């Protein structure tokens, strides 16, 4: 966020020659992101076997309000900052974040998102994510990354994140577009919502909807800023108005919000409850779904 954009997207070439160079240490952190369903793969163990030197792992499950109801909140600013500041991230670190996903990015989309609505600008995503990192034969370690503390000073930037009653004003208002980037049954109601009990699926009446697998190439790599406004125009959504991105727990929505930066827009705000909050807050009548309900 900021008028001049920062570069969202690092290469993998790029993050290769900075660690042969020995930049990694206070002004260029990286982080692996991962986390997959419980029973899929295991982050951690995947972290720790093979990561790029000098990287920490990003617990998604520690950095979060572990006392909400509903699926990875933001935690608070001091929370953030304690948690940032271990991994030795100050406020002039550079922070570059990837995940191990198939699909080339899942994750990471949500740490660069978080680092910005915490006002950290210099944070970037290795596009085509650990898969390509590994399949250019670049160096991995299991080495352990112990870098020295730091301060971090976390300010909440509130106009990136959306509230319940915020999206529940703009049903009426309807004044910001809602963009859904769960994968098309989800968002219709013809396929189930995962890991909960007694969700259904649908979505928030008036969602339009980008399933966010749409925004990457089948190498895993981001599509150029062509492709991207091209598909923001098939659907409708108009990158010059309002945008909030939602999806099932405020993760895969933030793929709308860095297309959407990719394409010179910084602002998309993500609904950080999104449907798993929504389902469960909201009157029925503010949902569809085609399965009916
Ligand atoms: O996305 C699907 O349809 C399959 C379940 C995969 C679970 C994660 C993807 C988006 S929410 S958690």
């Amino acid at each position: 966020v900021h008028q001049v954009l920062y570069r969202a997207l690092v290469s993998t070439k790029w993050l290769a020659e900075s660690v042969r160079a020995g930049k990694v240490g206070p002004g260029l952190r990286v982080l692996d992101a991962s986390w997959y369903s419980p029973g899929t793969r295991e982050a951690r163990k995947e972290y720790l076997e093979r990561h790029v030197p000098g990287a920490s792992f990003f617990d998604i499950e520690e950095c979060r309000d572990k006392a909400s109801p509903y699926e990875v909140m933001l935690p608070s600013e001091a929370g953030f900052a304690d948690y940032v500041g271990s991994l030795g991230i100050s406020n002039d670190t550079h922070v570059v974040v990837y995940d191990g996903d198939d699909l080339g990015s899942f994750y990471a989309p949500r740490v660069w998102w978080m680092f910005r609505v915490f006002g950290h600008r210099t944070v970037s995503v290795l596009n085509g994510g650990f898969r390509n990192w590994l399949k250019e034969g670049h160096p991995v370690t299991s080495e352990p990354s112990r870098p020295e503390p730091a301060i971090f000073k976390a300010t909440l930037n509130r106009s990136l994140l959306k509230t319940y009653e915020q999206v529940l004003e703009n049903l009426e208002s309807k004044r910001f577009q809602l963009v859904d980037s769960r994968a098309q049954g989800r968002y219709l109601g013809t396929q189930p919502e995962p890991d909960a009990v007694g969700l259904d699926s649908g979505h928030i009446r008036g969602s339009v909807n980008m399933p966010f697998m749409n925004f990457l190439t089948e190498d895993g790599f981001e599509k150029s800023p062509e492709e991207l406004r091209a598909m923001f125009e098939a659907k409708k959504v108009d990158l010059t108005k309002p945008l909030i991105a939602t999806c099932r727990k405020g993760v895969t929505a933030c793929h709308i919000a860095l297309a959407a930066y990719l394409c010179g827009k910084p602002d998309v705000a993500i609904y950080d409850g999104s449907w798993f909050e929504w389902f469960h807050r909201a009157p029925p009548e503010t949902w569809v779904s085609q399965g009916k309900g």
